[PDB]
């Protein structure tokens, strides 16, 4: 057919001239093509590529010689248009209609894009773009700015005929490691036996070790000791519920591994018939509202399919929490029917202490809790301490104060940037990872949208991001201010405007640049002061210095609280008379400076708000440098909370099964009653 495919081709003009570029392609035409036109193609492409398009299918379609049209798909093969080939060699587009929803999200997000190196994104995204174009950017990057590239490059992947596009951004942005745009994107020891053995007993068990000591291997104990001892006709099964869905994902696996081999069936629901899964299977790793669901929706009314129900982190088991749904279900099962109920065992960290003043109200609410989960015994390491000690040693935490800036007024200036910023935004809390997080849920409200009349959707959206990524940047701005030195600061916003201005530099862009440049005099004025000191800095550079001379052999980690930080602090380190003997290191070296999660000797949490005890567990030493009393004053509540709570749980195991049970038991009567 020739003039069914002339047709054909108009029928599919858009998808065509919103990706080709016929420049790349004119060298093969060259027997279809005349000369002036495929000059005058490329002098189009020079005012739009969509026009030079638009004009090489215009001049194409009303061709007529021998065979043009096979030349064409012989010459975008060649110049890479795989794509295009064959979408219109086979007539069907759906592949390129889909990658119009990944290319309209791309150019929502630009903003964010802003500061991607696009030299190392290239070799990642290098089969979705076409020869030349890899080095258009690679030479606009180099020469001209970085920003203008990734802005080129991002003007490539839209007009990507490649199904396989977005996949490989994702990939790309992850392997360079622009975590924010890409998540944007889109046999045992003796302590393990002591804690497994009131389950093995078959005594419905709350586990109370820490994060660390390894009770979901207690538990697969617990599991195989359960399976080992089944008696009769009855078949046991196992369901280990989870609450986040990551933990949920990591137990799957775990118990997958574990236990498929030695010949059970181990599947896993989850959020992404319930009837035959659970029948099918011996162990079922579940997110907690499945069952929940499931069981009111109506596919399940009947709890003793289970022998065994492990609660994976149980102090959740209270009021609206779906374990407590489900407990407050088993615990009918025991009182109307008294047929034939799973055992229960809990797992976690800490039984908490509620709002707790004494030890007595503390094991009032460690026995409460017991009483919602039906337990028989509080298991904890007794026996072993010596040995789970040594398996991990949760360190000396030396607590220091340190004072703060009497003023800051390089925090005042920006503060009140963020607060006309957000009013703009409005129209369309500062200095905390606390805001930073809300500016990652707002961004990914956005993301989502995609409401109505699209061309003032796509408006509004574009409009939304540039001001949350402005907003991102003065509130890490404030954080350096902080924790590191004034200029840090300044420094850090000065080299963000001056990439705003070489990227797209919408209309926005340029105000909200401008409205930050009536403010820069100000801020340079700061930034110069010969006397400016931060006093926090300062006493980190002591306690490091000090640090250094008791020992001078010891490997500090340094944890800042931004990325931002980070590199500020190396440079502050750096630069420092006292700390003249020490070059930084960050991710030859002792110190390294990392934030938020490598061998160690001194660890050094600059500024946590937040509990430190777990952030050092994901040798012998931690110092929390904090400038807020709140900290302070705070962690020294947590260690007296701790040490109640254990107490309480010393004192409930000491007395006697008779007595843990009546109270436990006149603990639900109460609340039948209630």
């Amino acid at each position: 057919m020739t003039a069914d495919e002339k047709r054909s081709l108009q029928c599919y003009r858009r998808y065509i001239e919103r990706s080709l570029n016929p420049v790349y392609v004119l060298g093969n035409m060259t027997d279809w093509l005349p000369d002036e036109l495929r000059e005058r193609i490329r002098k189009e492409e020079e005012r739009g590529v969509s026009g030079a398009a638009a004009l090489f299918l215009d001049a194409v379609l009303q061709l007529e010689a021998r065979g043009w049209f096979r030349g064409m798909l012989d010459a975008m093969l060649a110049a890479g248009y795989t794509g295009l080939a064959e979408a219109i060699e086979n007539w069907d587009f759906s592949k390129l209609e889909k990658l119009e929803l990944h290319r309209q999200l791309l150019k929502r997000i630009e903003a964010t894009m802003l500061e991607v190196d696009p030299v190392a994104l290239i070799p990642y995204i290098s089969t979705c773009l076409i020869d030349r174009e890899c080095e258009e950017i690679q030479q606009i990057s180099e020469n001209r700015s970085k920003a203008a590239g990734i802005t080129k490059l991002i003007e490539c992947l839209c007009r990507s005929d490649k199904e396989h596009w977005p996949k490989s951004l994702q990939l790309a942005l992850d392997t360079t490691g622009y975590y924010r745009a890409s998540e944007l994107w889109d046999k045992a020891r003796s302590y393990q036996i002591e804690l497994a053995q009131p389950a093995i007993n078959g005594k419905n068990a709350l586990i109370c070790a820490p994060t660390g000591s390894g009770k979901t291997f207690v538990s697969i104990l617990i599991c195989e000791h359960h399976f080992q001892n089944m008696p009769a006709g009855r078949k046991a099964k196992v369901v280990f519920l989870a609450t986040k869905v990551p933990v949920y994902e990591q137990q799957k696996n775990v118990f997958k591994h574990h236990f498929e081999r030695q010949g059970y069936s181990v599947q896993g629901i989850s959020g992404e018939s319930v009837e035959k899964v659970i029948e099918d299977s011996d162990i079922i790793v579940v997110t907690p509202q499945i069952l929940v669901n499931s069981f009111e929706d109506g596919t399940l009314t009947s709890l003793s399919i289970f022998t065994l129900m492990i609660f994976d982190e149980c102090h959740n088991t209270t009021g609206n929490h779906p374990y407590n749904v489900l407990m407050t279900r088993y615990l009918e099962q025991k009182f109307n029917s008294a047929s034939q109920l799973p055992q229960i065992l809990g797992l976690t960290a800490s039984v908490g202490v509620g709002n707790a003043k004494n030890i007595e109200e503390t094991i009032e609410h460690i026995c409460s809790l017991c009483s919602y989960l039906d337990i028989q015994a509080i298991s904890t390491v007794r026996e072993n301490i010596q040995e789970l000690q040594r398996f991990m040693n949760k360190p000396e935490i030396d607590v220091r104060l340190v004072k703060r800036r009497i003023h800051n007024p390089f925090a005042a200036i920006i503060s009140n940037l963020m607060s006309e910023t957000e009013a703009l935004m409005r129209t369309i809390d500062f200095g905390t990872q606390n805001y930073e997080h809300w500016i990652v849920v707002t961004q990914r409200k956005c993301r989502l949208l995609q409401l109505e009349d699209k061309e003032e959707e796509s408006r509004i959206c574009r409009a939304l991001f540039i001001c949350t990524e402005h907003l991102r940047k003065y509130n890490d701005a404030l954080i350096i201010s902080e924790d590191a030195r004034i200029i840090d600061a300044l420094s850090y916003l000065t080299e963000f405007f001056t990439n705003v201005k070489n990227g797209p530099y919408t209309e926005l862009e340029q105000h909200l640049t401008a409205k930050f440049q009536e403010k820069e005099p100000e801020l340079i004025a700061l930034s110069k002061d010969e006397t400016n000191e931060n006093p926090k800095l300062e006493e980190l550079v002591c306690i490091l210095d000090d640090a250094y001379r008791y020992n001078p052999q010891t490997r500090t980690l340094l944890f800042a609280k931004t990325r931002a930080l980070v590199s500020a602090l190396k440079k502050c380190m750096e630069e420092n008379p006292i700390l003249n003997y020490i070059k930084p290191g960050v991710l030859d070296n002792r110190l390294l400076i990392a934030t938020s999660v490598v061998q160690c000797n001194l660890v050094v949490l600059y500024e946590y708000s937040g509990n430190v005890t777990k952030m050092i567990q994901v040798g012998s030493k931690c110092i929390l440098v904090t400038s807020k009393t709140e900290v302070v004053e705070n962690e020294k509540c947590n260690r007296y909370k701790e040490e109640m709570m254990n107490k309480a749980v010393e004192k409930i195991q000491k007395w006697d099964e008779e007595t843990f049970a009546k109270k436990i038991h006149n603990l639900q009567m109460k609340e039948r009653v209630l």
